[PDB]
């Protein structure tokens, strides 16, 4: 709609500070779409992107709109919610986090564009799913990272589309580089990658080897980056934590629905609302499996990124807790 657009353009967009969007521990729930919007602009103003890359307000106001509207609402954890609060965390890390002292002016503009945009039409189910029901787009990525490289295409959309061209002001080289760091941190979003990935994060940090001017080094930093943004709801206070975990857990259910009628299978755990009684096992498994070594890697890299470990960590104990 045109009348959201010139209502977003027209609005005053508050602090930071008043936002408080410079917290590890922010909440959108009492947010409504059009502050998530404002806080969009705030976090593409304070890291200086609107000034260094000579973004005209319309247009970046244009394409964050144009992002959200392509987040499907009957999606329960997926959504644009979801990819907001992964862009905040993101800009959280940067600024509180001092993970911005670390990147170029480019890798931090491809970063946030690459949080907002990283679900872009997440249908709610999968990859294995689409693999399982013979997807158009499993078939086009040969079943790899399909739901992945399709946030990248649906990416790619928005930002070639007339008026949401927030890149136009770019040279030839800086496009050509940000276009290939958003792909990358978009593709880093498939967990299977980041399992891959990671033991080599780890081993350069133990090593003490962990070196940001080497190119392959600075390209697998952006994305362990990309996944410690994307899980960190996981690492939120408990009663945030909670009710996000709820959305995640309505989403599995309820591709597990779709699994039962379509494919006349009994789902796995994971998404079988029958065994609801696995989630707290499961999310502990899960945080120690995946999550801790990560926010514990991140703050081994910046000290100040340490409230996604302690979050993390005080909510396995929770978790165990419900468990056990
Ligand atoms: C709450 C739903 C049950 O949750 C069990 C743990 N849980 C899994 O068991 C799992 N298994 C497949 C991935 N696999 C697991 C094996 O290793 C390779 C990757 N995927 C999950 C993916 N996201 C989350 C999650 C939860 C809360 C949250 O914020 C609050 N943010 C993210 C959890 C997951
Ligand atoms: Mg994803
Ligand atoms: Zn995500």
């Amino acid at each position: 709609e045109t009348r959201e657009l010139q209502s977003l353009a027209a609005a005053v967009v508050p602090s930071a500070q008043t936002l408080k969007i410079t917290d590890f521990s922010f909440s959108d729930f009492e947010l409504s779409d059009l502050e998530t919007a404002l806080c969009t602009i705030r976090m593409f103003t304070d890291l200086n992107l609107v000034q260094n890359f000579q973004m005209k307000h319309e247009v970046l106001c244009r394409w964050i709109l144009s992002v959200k509207k392509n987040y499907r609402k009957n999606v329960a954890y997926h959504n644009w919610r979801h990819a907001f609060n992964t862009a905040q965390c993101m800009f959280a890390a940067l600024k509180a986090g001092k993970i911005q002292n670390k990147l170029t002016d480019l890798e931090i503009l491809a970063l946030l564009i690459a949080a907002l945009s990283h679900d872009l039409d997440h249908p709610g189910v999968s990859n294995q799913f689409l693999i399982n029901t013979n997807s158009e787009l499993a078939l086009m990525y040969n079943d790899e990272s399909v739901l992945e490289h399709h946030h990248f295409d649906q990416c790619l959309m928005i930002l070639n589309s007339p008026g949401n061209q927030i890149l136009s002001g770019l040279s030839i080289e800086e496009y050509k580089t940000t276009l290939k760091i958003i792909k990358q941190a978009i593709l880093a979003t498939d967990l299977a990658l980041y399992i891959k990935r990671r033991g080599e994060f780890f081993e350069l940090i133990r090593k003490n080897q962990f070196n940001l001017e080497d190119p392959h080094e600075k390209e697998l930093f952006l994305a362990m980056l990309m996944t410690a943004c994307d899980l960190s709801a996981i690492t939120k206070p408990w009663p945030i934590q909670q009710r996000i975990a709820e959305l995640v857990a309505t989403e599995f259910f309820d591709q597990g629905d779709r699994e039962r009628k379509e494919l006349n299978i009994e789902p796995t755990d994971l998404m079988n609302r029958e065994k609801k009684n696995k989630i707290p096992s499961m999310q502990v498994g899960f945080i120690d499996a995946i999550c801790l070594q990560l926010y514990e890697a991140l703050t081994h890299v910046s000290e100040d990124c340490f409230p996604l470990l302690d979050g993390c960590r005080k909510n396995r104990q929770k978790w165990q807790a419900l468990a056990e």
